[PDB]
């Protein structure tokens, strides 16, 4: 490829798995979002929050797809796994699953940060610092704080309603 | 002496410096509380905002006594600012109680500053205390006392703590 | 530990807390310089404003590390803020060379933290550390260096100190 | 009380009597105001002036009530005496009674200023200087000047009419 | 007496009248300084404007005490305004040190009035006196002190006097 320069083969394949990981995480958040719009659940604040996180994750994937093209590597998209669950239980259990999801996505980010370093691609490591750090710490903290807040407000009943309203 | 020094006693100057350190101390305390309420296991952003503002407020009060020192020709002597002895503030209610006690300590020290300036017939010092550390310091004490009262009523824990923090924000 | 914690070494936590203390101390020193230049026998409002803004900036840097400590689910442990090395900062030039030293000292501590953060596989700490030490410390250490050169040229005392203080303001 | 600090018991009770004194003075001015709206009197300038002074005094009372609460003392409101008169006579006699009223309210203010001083409440004395002085001297002078002016303009007849119009 | 009079000692009345005279004299002196610096062999318009505004301010202070005298139903008794101590005020620095002296002198008389007002149980006189002596006399005596320090630093004559006069303007 005419633009390819100092782009290791294994950085190329790791970028493709991060793309799949973000598309998957976007799919989970989509599952959670419409689970909370069910008639027997009906937590619209939760639903909006997970709709947006699913748009966010789909945007992160496209960011890694654009970086792939811009390095002259070639995107390899695979199947996107079905979400592990269909019914996410309570609002609290959804958030705990989402925190796990976010940590799973960001562990995978670190694994790609070491592959970028152990191949001397200074500018893929530059980009990953602007994902895995730049805003990852703000996002992991945000779900952590939501969990702390929901456990305080009382994780069921009226405390779950009040938490929903201040999400929305 | 000084150019701009006119009816300014020595132990007024040393009490002013003691007051500067006290305000800087209280500012540090509030800074401790502000970022405690931003820990991921706490997450009381309304509490955090209130104490961050009280921290800035206390710092500006320290600077008011610093300008007045310079202005009567005294000399600012700045000392070490001790860290709060206890930085696990616990609940929102425990922090408000510690804060109320802090406010009264600062105001006790000011009140003793007011007697020393009385036994020196430095009416300017007594006036500075009156124009700056009384109209709103009786308000700062009352607003905390009133937050305590509200937090107690709403229930000091759980859902009522949440709704208190919301109405604070 | 804390549930948001992920890849955060214990020695990084302690070094962030040391850096919070350095920035607060930095801020205290600049507070001293600011009100010393507001003394009725000094009256350099340019220097005074400069150090008072540097003192605010330093306090802001300290909160940046406090926020970050909370990010990674570490524990802010605040320490006593030492009294500044002196009270009389001498000429405007002496105050500036002391400030340059103080800046290099704070930046030195960032470097030790930077190595510690690199030898612990913490990409995001070194990213944060790298920005503060490099991005704008080649702003602030350069600008104080130029002020020192400019004040030596304009003449470090007398009329030249006056004109420097005006062009600062 | 959790906020109470350096607030002597006798400053607390004196604040309550000043509250009653201001509510009383507000009641007198209300009497004077509607006396001057009587069909056989009909001095609308006088009436407006006394309506406003009755609002003013009711506001001063509330100021002392807020200060009581803010020091953590407790408000004790008593009966409010009927005004000493029903018919205030001429405009001039109303003003002379009002000057007496104002001096009676401000003497009571001084008595509370000495109690605040002889108990070392620097910040109750601070507040009373912002009532008994801040504007008391301006207000006592204003009624004094009105009396001087009405005696000049001729205190009865057309001079009373002219004075009314420049009040209004 | 007068029918608005209430709690107003006879010796307070006489001391207010003395203070009216001091402020008018103060104002006259500053009038001298202003037009001396407008002489064709002096031509310092900065100093000239400064003293001409101080002369207006002093005249305003005098009317403040006149108004107050009327408040308490005392009698304004005006006295002859003495000629200023000289006509040639010398250097800008000498004029400023004379102004500092003049300000301290007027402020001295306020203090004697303050004690007289306190030893006569006149809370409102000392309140008024306290404000003028303290509130802005730590404005005006400090600002002249800083001008004196600044003019000594910039060099009290020659080019430095020029630059000071420009930064005044
Ligand atoms: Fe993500
Ligand atoms: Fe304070
Ligand atoms: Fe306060
Ligand atoms: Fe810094
Ligand atoms: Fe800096
Ligand atoms: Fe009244
Ligand atoms: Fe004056
Ligand atoms: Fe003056």
């Amino acid at each position: 490829s005419q633009v390819r320069q100092n782009y290791h083969e294994d950085c190329e394949a790791s970028i493709n798995k991060q793309i799949n990981m973000e598309l998957y995480a976007s799919y989970v958040y989509l599952s959670m979002a419409y689970y909370f719009e069910r008639d027997d659940v009906c937590l619209p604040g939760f639903a909006k929050f997970f709709k947006e996180s699913s748009d966010e994750e789909r945007e992160h994937a496209q960011t890694f797809m654009k970086y792939q093209n811009c390095r002259g590597g070639r995107i390899v998209l695979q199947q996107i796994a079905a979400p592990s669950m269909r019914e996410w239980g309570t609002g609290l259990e959804a958030l705990q699953a989402a925190l796990d999801l976010e940590k799973q996505v960001n562990q995978s980010l670190l694994e790609l940060h070491s592959t970028a370093s152990g191949n001397n691609d200074p500018c893929l490591t530059k980009l990953l610092e602007d994902e895995y750090c730049e805003e990852q710490c703000d996002s992991i903290k945000k779900i952590g704080c939501m969990i702390t807040k929901l456990k305080r407000c009382g994780p069921t009943g009226l405390g779950e309603c009040m938490f929903d309203k201040e999400l929305n």
